[PDB]
């Protein structure tokens, strides 16, 4: 009996808009800031979760508030990410 | 007596199109997500085993789940990897 | 009871120009030089603190400074993080 | 009285290039997978050895299979590495 | 009382073209090479300390010989940096 | 009375270019290889030491071997490098 829903992501390409994007995410609705990854040619990730309803507005506002400052790549929200998924995530905690 | 068949890899430009193959490379078909890389210019692969009918499924599923967010660089399913293989492979597990 | 406003972030192409922005950062406001990191692609980002009117004027010098000796990918000022932003910004201390 | 030929290298840009070429030099050819390595710029180099027409048929059938999935950047077969080429290549083993 | 002016920087595209730089800048002044960095995405930076008439003729000679071999992003000389610079410089020493 | 002249250079972009101009350096001429690095954007480095004489044939075998097979971005020959080189040239030993 170990105790450790929906995710949402942002990446964009330099660290300034992922900041931005992760700032208005959380500013924007009831999520966790749970993910934060850098893979090389600039591009950066931020992750979300949170109950759907909340994941879906706080990466619409992510996406606004990044997309006025850089790049934003692309985003995504899964509403109920595969067990299996969960052991690349903690990789980006 | 030492105990530790097919191997499905996509690899995309970004990370997030990486997690949206690898979501629905698990929800598709009875695989085990078993390998995940950065490697630069921002080239992420995740790759899955299982039996070589399920990788066919998995794979072909995370390729139109991960093209319709990102770029996908490629895909390739190998059916029976050559032992040495696995050398390279536990380098990402 | 532990203890520890603004955050004035520039992101350059290359370190010379990010080391320009910081210097004329610092020395045209009261400003705490907080933050540094470079994620691939050359893309270095330096980030202060400080009262609100500082950081803009922080911001303001540093892009000068750096524009005449590199190229700035863009700046931002967030004049009241959210606590969760904090998780992303101690991680480039 | 210390006991530890030809070399043959194969280098792709992107991971999944790269184990296809592996798995296609070590099936087509008597040679053992010795070298692996990822530089940045999303460059991978595979690396066998074994005796000279061995290799020569290893990286001829890696190529083949490499070039359908991916981008191969060079191929190379040095039937005797110098010595102090050791020193490079026991870095990526 | 804890014992340790002028700084001079050249950032390339290529170590090569840094190495250059670097020799030429301690060959033609009275500088001491203090710093050294790569950043991605090929940018490598040589950074050095001494008096300011010394470190503009440091930087001067090592940008002629670096761009007879390679590509120089870009160079500065800093008269008198911010004390807090020194946060940034001994993370590249 | 501590005990640890001529430097060659070869930046290529891509591991087996690299790999080809060290075998050629080796075999032209009498030199050691000292020096190899990897600094991202795919650029690798290798060094020699040796007598003038030996290090220029030396370089000069390497380009012509590695232009054979990749893309080689500079070369270069210090004759007699700066004291304060070593520093540098120490940490890609």
């Amino acid at each position: 009996h170990h105790h450790h829903d929906a995710l949402g992501l942002i990446e964009t390409k330099g660290l300034v808009a992922c900041i931005a994007a992760a700032d208005a995410m959380c500013a924007s609705a009831n999520v966790e800031l749970i993910g934060y990854e850098n893979i090389g040619s600039g591009l950066v990730t931020v992750m979300v979760k949170g109950d759907v309803g909340a994941v879906k507005a706080s990466v619409d506002s992510g996406l606004e508030s990044a997309q006025h400052i850089g790049e934003v790549v692309t985003s995504l929200v899964i509403a109920r990410p595969h067990n299996d998924i969960n052991k690349i995530v903690i990789k980006h905690k």
